[PDB]
């Protein structure tokens, strides 16, 4: 199933700039200048990258714009190849196929104020929320932004400008785990109808979760960008047998099960491709899966598999497809 058969739109890379160490910004427009599908803050879309992989990125431009989508992609040298492919093998002017935006992490309508916490490239959904709150002009926010140093901080100059410096607080730990930010002062008292949104490394999100254990239920919201890339020394090929379809596929070292099945036109629901959304859950009839996801707790880890990220510890898996 190609991106086009899957409903992707053909956009054009209007602008590609390096904006921090290892982080690039892309501006995507319709090639004939047509208005794009609407989105709101927190929305994600999937991009077909030049190597054939599909990767999900947050929209970080003002949601009142109809003419472009802006994403910021960190190049992951230890990743699966997708961000490397999108950063290295694209040029300005290239066509790129892109899904409709998915409204997956929205600002609460009834909240009156916001604490936004971004770690690293987790800036992108928090920025879109900050932009939208500004454009709306009604509710106040504070953005806490935690990165390593100014050079590796996306949107540093904009968010340190006069326009923003009152509402965003940037902390650099300079690579010392011990240079920690005081979150307890931030979360000590809960204001009424004050919500917290957090996007960052799992360790940052855990901390914000532990500091807000006393906040009212349903006022603290998290979005994960996916597991801490566990590419353990190598990736090895294995075989996948399908139980109902009666077919078999070899999964090579550099492709996911999902990518191989999708080429065979086996229709498995997928959105995130990062093992966080839970859609691609598949029954495992036999075999030791090597789980690399975030949605399966120990208690289904012997009978289910997120085909978008996980591989095999046995030489063969048998999936109920
Ligand atoms: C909801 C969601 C949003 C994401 N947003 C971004 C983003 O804005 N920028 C980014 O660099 N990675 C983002 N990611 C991670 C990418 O989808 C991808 O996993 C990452 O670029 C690593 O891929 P690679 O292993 O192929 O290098 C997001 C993941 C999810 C699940
Ligand atoms: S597609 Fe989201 S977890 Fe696999």
């Amino acid at each position: 199933t190609t991106p086009q058969e899957d409903g992707f739109l053909r956009l054009k890379i209007a602008s590609k700039e390096k904006i921090a160490r290892d982080i690039w910004s892309f501006e995507l427009t319709d090639p004939q200048g047509a208005p794009l599908p609407p989105f709101e803050a927190g929305a994600n879309l999937t991009v077909a990258v030049p190597n054939g992989s599909r990767r999900t990125y947050s929209l970080c431009n003002d949601s009142q714009e109809r003419n472009r989508y802006v994403i910021a992609v960190k190049r992951d040298s230890n990743g699966r190849g997708g961000s490397i492919s999108f950063i290295d093998d694209t040029s300005e002017g290239d066509a790129v196929e892109v899904s409709l935006p998915r409204n997956e992490f929205p600002l609460d309508k009834r909240a009156k104020s916001f604490i936004l916490v971004a770690g690293g490239i987790g800036i992108t959904p928090m920025l879109s929320m900050a932009r939208q709150l500004r454009a709306e002009g009604l509710r106040s926010f504070r953005l806490y932004y935690l990165t390593r140093d100014p050079e590796g901080t996306a949107f540093f100059d904009e968010l340190t400008s006069d326009e923003w410096r009152s509402d965003v607080k940037i902390h650099h730990d300079h690579g010392d785990p011990t240079k920690a930010f005081d979150f307890w002062s931030v979360f000590e008292k809960s204001k009424p109808a004050q919500h917290v949104y957090c996007c960052g490394p799992q360790a940052l999100m855990d901390t914000v979760r532990d500091m807000t254990g006393h906040w009212p239920s349903g006022t603290v919201h998290f979005e994960s960008f996916g597991a801490t890339n566990t590419n353990a020394r190598e990736n090895t090929p294995f075989t996948v047998r399908l139980s109902r379809s009666g077919t078999s596929f070899e999964i090579p070292a550099n492709r996911s099960i999902l990518e191989v099945l999708r080429d065979a036109n086996v229709r498995v629901p997928s959105s995130c491709e990062s093992g966080t959304c839970g859609s691609c859950k598949t029954a495992l009839c036999s075999g030791e899966a090597d789980h690399r996801d975030m949605v399966l707790r120990d208690d289904e880890k012997g009978t289910q598999i997120m085909v978008c990220v996980s591989r095999a510890k046995s030489a063969e898996l048998v999936l109920d497809l």
